């Protein structure tokens, strides 16, 4: 639901939020920020829509949108054009503007569209293209300045700036740079990632009226307009209807098939024009025009319908620039996690006041002092860190092949519970092998045929020459892989179509109705010189086309005959005709309509293929059922052929058990009724086919939780029907992954969390992720990268609480002695350790192989508090035993308490509390850098475990070299060399102690908190269905 409100413009109003939230303080704008609505109310007053200058569009969330004047007054929300209709005094969408209107209407635009009427619809309709911003820089600088972490940031350079800590300053400026620079860097890739894809810049004709041509801009095509689609062929720059001409039409790039398409003139009726039902006679935007031909006149008419974001290529842009939200969070709890480590942060702040004050401190300087300690925890590198372990794992996948569109995804990656798969050209093979035909002789099947070249000239020969919808295309027969096969294991050559004998008379298609995988069959009129009158050939299903069938004609035997090819792995298609009394002429054959001709049809014989699985699939399925992933296959391929397949990659396993659910349609007077027939050889899988899916859905809502908790192979479903099932599956609290093909997929992709094609350029719009190879190997691999993304996240988000305490903790000790830590002291520390080793720590890869154990989904644990408390206990300890070690010490000097610091520098205090600190950074990285499961082992990370290397040999030069970064850092020279020594011991203390509590906490937390409280049961509802199955199997 959607609601507008209207903004009526007043200078006054304008004027007095401006004052008020530029005098009063910048909380007033953060609140607005994130509550606008009353931002909006307060700059400017409610006002009659049809004068309003601004809109606020709810969907419940708020966007303020400007409203254009042009008179004509519209808007755009989401790249979507609202225009102001007067008569209704509302804003409608222009993609409904002419929605519904007549073929005979475009045959009559057909004639072109007269200049002085082109302006206007440009206006209304807006020039034709998909406009992605292009911004200059200091737009994207200020989008990504203004963030309220920058303006902290500024704020502590401010502050620094005024305690004279140069080097601090310019420490927190650099390091706050570089995370600007890496957003712009990640906005600006993405933004080329997405204009690169719908680039368009070319010059088409347009058929103006009184005979004449024109050669203008693709942008200036207004719905209406006539293009003159070139012979040769060229892209389409808008969707279209062809009113004139045939095309062939390569629609990879829209929906991913790289199976040619043939496009014909629209028919003339007066029914409601589409893209649905007429797709077949439009061409859409982006799509590539491989040859263009005319049947009647000079060259090839189209009619715009659809530009710039109206048409579909428009449709995914827009959904890719403004997507729906996931819903999954992957850190719960991160608000009461850093609330967790505010708390620690305030009690530190409120022993700091009390030191100071106990110190005799000027009230100023406790004050600033007090700040200094709050801006301590806010570390200014963990944007850019958080930026570079996205970009690092969206390079990882790139590398793999893999391209994700929306990189928040990949996260989503990892969460994965259940993977769907289709079936033909995912698991199994894309190409097709013949087996033979089963003829009928009366109503008996007859042995299976192995060479359809062989069969006598008849219904089935000819049935098997010329039901199919191919096109020469350069010399070469193309179209889909079952209509090729099947053509040339005739020995018939193609030449509205025209065929000749392999050495039986040459056959002519004088219609054709396409395939169409909601119908699952298509079907031809067919006639031959000497004919008596046309044939009609229907090939589809074996159980559709079955029932079209004569009850006469199917033999008796017709499903086991069937089931003795299909439970044997083949895909099989029924052929069956019948005489078309029509004359046998072009015109008077296209005058039929399709239910005429498909159905009272005769059996004519079985089509018998061989598909088979790709090497790949078994693999990577074994794989994934080995972590307690769920495969699933969704395919609208025959059931018995589907539970073959899925036996064979391993969906099923041997030794498990699989039954077949078959629902009943309610017929009169009774109700729908369910069958469980086992068929012999988590442990328990149910198949079903489509009718039988759509039965349990609208008949047994109760029974459908568990046959989808349970059920592995879903056979015979429509596109719809799959994004159901993916719809229906999420609904059980699942993260669903969907490896798809083609269009028949394309709404289970856009439904699942995680949806992959697989054959795809570099750069695709088909679904959020991508891949450049066949095999569905690229699964395991975006699970792995998930599960990366995740744990380095948590390891990075560690490490960030981890440093900050660290030197939360240090600075507090040195503020209860009257002193700090020195301001080059802070610019090593927080630019050239902390800084590279958290950017470097999240380049480190994906382990090699998949895990039962899911990375943890919430921040605030027992495992990760536990985890930072111990460490930071054993931070404490260290840096508190150097500091009551070195007064121990003959030679130690306090320091000079009377002057605060920086003027007390360099003293002993500080040097030693400064080196313990600058080692422990190093070892809390270290430490927080796991590998398995979910990870490599830190030292595959090349580039970080070198500067981990580089930074400690530089910090051990520092405690031992004499004189080494003493006069810059301001550290006090330490003569005794045994001292030195034991503070290095006590740093390798501090190394051991952290990985061995680490390794203690990681092996035997998760089982004592196993044993001190079992949990009761799980929130994921289908975690609820399993166990209750479990005690129960539905079943029985
Ligand atoms: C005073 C000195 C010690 C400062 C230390 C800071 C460096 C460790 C940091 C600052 C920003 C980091 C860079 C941030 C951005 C990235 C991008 C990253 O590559 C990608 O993310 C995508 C590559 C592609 O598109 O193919 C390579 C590392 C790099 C340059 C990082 C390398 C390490 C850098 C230079
Ligand atoms: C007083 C002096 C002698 C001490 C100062 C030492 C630092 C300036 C050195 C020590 C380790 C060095 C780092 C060691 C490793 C790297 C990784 C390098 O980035 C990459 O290699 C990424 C390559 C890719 O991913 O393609 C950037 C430089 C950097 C941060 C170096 C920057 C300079 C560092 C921080
Ligand atoms: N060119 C064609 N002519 C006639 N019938 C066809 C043709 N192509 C497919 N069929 C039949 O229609 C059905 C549609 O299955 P199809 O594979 O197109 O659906 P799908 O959902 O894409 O399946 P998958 O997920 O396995 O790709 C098949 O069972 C097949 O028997
Ligand atoms: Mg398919």
């Amino acid at each position: 639901s959607v609601r507008l409100s209207g903004y009526c413009g007043s200078p006054w109003r304008v004027i007095g939020y401006h004052v008020v939230v530029w005098m009063m303080a910048g909380i007033p704008l953060l609140l607005f920020r994130w509550k606008p609505l009353w931002g909006v109310r307060l700059r400017l007053r409610p006002c009659n829509l049809a004068h309003a200058e601004t809109l606020v569009i709810e969907i419940w969330q708020l966007f303020t949108v400007q409203v254009q004047t042009e008179v004509l007054r519209y808007y755009l929300f989401q790249g979507q054009r609202y225009i102001w209709i007067e008569t209704q005094q509302a804003f409608y969408q222009v993609s409904l503007l002419d929605h519904g209107r007549s073929c005979d209407d475009v045959h009559r635009s057909r004639h072109g569209l007269s200049l002085q009427d082109q302006m206007v619809r440009k206006a209304i309709y807006g020039p034709n293209v998909i406009s992605i911003p292009v911004k200059s820089y200091p737009q994207l600088l200020v989008d990504e300045a203004l963030n309220p972490y920058y303006g902290f940031q500024a704020f502590s350079i401010a502050l620094w700036l005024a305690d004279h800590y140069y080097w601090y300053a310019l420490c927190i400026f650099l390091i706050s740079s570089i995370s600007i620079c890496l957003s712009l860097y990640k906005t600006r890739k993405q933004s080329q990632t997405l204009r690169d894809m719908v680039k368009l810049s070319m010059r088409v004709c347009v058929c103006r009226p009184g005979g004449e041509e024109e050669w203008v801009d693709s942008s200036e095509l207004v719905p209406g307009d006539c293009l003159v689609l070139p012979q040769e062929g060229g892209l389409m720059p808008c969707d279209a209807a062809l009113v004139a001409g045939e095309c062939m039409v390569n629609e990879s790039s829209l929906t991913g098939e790289s199976i040619p398409v043939l496009k014909t003139a629209l028919p003339e009726g007066l029914g409601p024009y589409c893209a649905e039902t007429h797709r077949r006679h439009t061409l859409f935007c982006g799509t590539l025009i491989l040859q263009a031909r005319a049947y009647v006149g000079p060259h090839v008419l189209a009619v715009v319908t659809r530009t710039g974001f109206c048409t579909a290529k428009g449709g995914l842009v827009s959904s890719i620039l403004h997507p729906r939200p996931i819903n999954f969070k992957f850190y719960k709890h991160s608000m009461k996690f850093v609330a967790a480590l505010s708390v620690l942060a305030l009690l530190g702040t409120i022993y700091s006041i009390f030191i100071l004050y106990r110190n005799r401190v000027p009230l100023n300087e406790i004050v600033i002092r007090a700040l200094d300690l709050v801006t301590v925890v806010v570390p200014p590198a963990l944007p850019a860190a958080m930026t570079v372990c996205t970009l690092y794992a969206q390079s990882r996948l790139r590398r793999q092949g893999i391209f994700c569109i929306h990189p928040l995804r990949i996260n989503l990656g990892g969460k994965l519970q259940l993977v769907c798969f289709n079936k033909t050209g995912t698991l199994t093979e894309d190409g097709l092998d013949v087996m033979g035909v089963v003829p009928l002789k009366g109503q008996a099947f007859l042995p299976l045929v192995p060479e359809p070249r062989r069969l006598p000239v008849g219904p089935l020969l000819r049935a098997l020459a010329t039901c199919h919808a191919l096109s020469r295309l350069q010399d070469t027969p193309v179209g889909d892989p079952m209509d090729l096969k099947m053509v040339e294991s005739t020995g018939w050559v193609l030449e509205d179509s025209a065929f000749g004998t392999q050495v039986p008379v040459p056959v002519s298609v004088l219609h054709r109705f396409p395939f169409s995988s909601a119908l699952q069959r298509m079907s031809v009129v067919v006639a031959w010189p000497g004919a008596t009158q046309p044939e009609a050939y229907v090939k589809g299903s074996p159980e559709l086309v079955a029932g079209l069938c004569n009850p006469e004609t199917v033999p008796t035997d017709f499903a086991q005959m069937l089931q003795s090819y299909t439970a044997a792995g083949y895909r099989v298609v029924a052929l069956a005709s019948k005489p078309l009394p029509t004359v046998p002429s072009l015109e008077a054959a296209q005058q039929l309509t399709r239910d005429t001709v498909e159905g009272d049809l005769s059996l004519l014989g079985l089509l018998v293929m061989r598909n088979l699985l790709k090497p790949q699939t078994t693999p990577v399925i074994q794989a994934l059922r080995r972590t307690r992933i769920r495969a699933v296959m969704v395919t609208g391929d025959n059931l018995q052929t589907a539970v073959t397949v899925a036996r064979g990659c391993g969906m099923v396993a041997p030794q498990e058990h699989l039954i077949i659910v078959h629902a009943t349609h309610p017929e009169r007077g009774q109700p729908a009724s369910l069958e469980f027939l086992p068929m012999e050889s988590r442990s328990r899988h149910l198949a079903l086919s489509g009718p039988t899916f759509g039965i349990i859905v609208k008949h047994f809502p109760k029974l459908l939780p568990k046959v989808l908790v349970q059920g592995t192979v879903f056979a015979r479903m429509a596109p719809e029907q799959k994004t159901e099932l993916v719809c229906e599956l999420q609904k059980l609290q699942y993260c669903v992954g969907m490896c798809g093909d083609g269009a028949n997929d394309c709404g289970a992709l856009k439904a699942a969390d995680v949806g992959i094609s697989l054959s795809q350029a570099e750069a695709s719009v088909v679904s959020p992720f991508t891949s450049s190879m066949a095999s569905i190997e690229c699964v395991p691999m975006v699970i792995r990268e998930g599960r990366c993304s995740l744990d380095t996240s948590f390891s990075v988000f560690k490490y960030m609480a981890l440093y900050s305490l660290t030197q939360f903790i240090s600075v507090l000790i040195l503020y209860t002695i009257n002193t700090n830590l020195g301001d080059l002291q802070f610019l090593a520390i927080d630019l050239v350790i902390t800084t590279t080793v958290a950017v470097l720590m999240s380049r480190t890869g994906p382990a090699l192989v998949l895990g039962r154990v899911r990375p943890p989904g919430a921040l605030l644990s027992v495992p990760v508090l536990s985890s930072l408390l111990l460490q930071m206990v054993l931070v404490t300890g260290v840096q508190l035993g150097g500091y009551f070690l070195t007064l121990a010490q003959p030679w130690f000097v306090p320091l000079n308490r009377t002057v605060a610091a920086p003027d007390n520098l360099p003293n002993y205090e500080n040097t030693v509390v400064f080196s313990l600190s600058s080692f422990q950074y190093l070892i809390l990285a270290a430490a927080v850098s796991k590998g398995a499961p979910f990870r490599r082992p830190l030292y595959t990370n090349v580039p970080f475990l070198v500067a981990l290397a580089l930074l400690s040999s530089v910090l051990v030069g520092l405690v031992l070299v004499p004189g080494l970064l003493q006069g810059p850092l301001a550290l006090r020279n330490i003569t005794d060399t045994g001292f030195k020594l034991l503070l290095l011991g006590l740093v390798t203390l501090n190394f051991v102690g952290a990985f061995m509590l680490e390794s203690v906490l990681d092996q035997c937390l998760p089982a004592c908190l196993r044993r001190l409280r079992p949990k009761r049961a799980s929130k994921k509802r289908f975690k609820q269905l399993e166990r209750e199955l479990a005690e129960q199997p539905w079943p029985p």
